[PDB]
């Protein structure tokens, strides 16, 4: 038992796998699922809605929603 809430406590380890299922990314998918959170997944992980992505694509600007 080794316990003690110390140092850093993240699951992306490797970019190199995924950070959802931790698969193997070949050098075209590590740039491809790659996102602009700071987390690489998969082909099937890349999305952000996949990873409830916290970044927010919509920028460059604000505006009305409620209509
Ligand atoms: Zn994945
Ligand atoms: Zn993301």
């Amino acid at each position: 038992g080794s316990s003690g809430s110390s140092g850093s406590r993240s699951k992306q380890k490797s970019r190199r796998r995924c950070f959802q299922c931790q698969t193997k990314l070949e050098l075209v998918q590590q740039e491809l699922g790659s996102c602009r959170c700071g987390y690489v997944f998969c082909m099937l992980h890349r999305l952000p809605e996949q990873h409830d992505c916290t970044f927010d694509h919509m920028g460059r600007g604000s505006g009305p929603s409620s209509g």
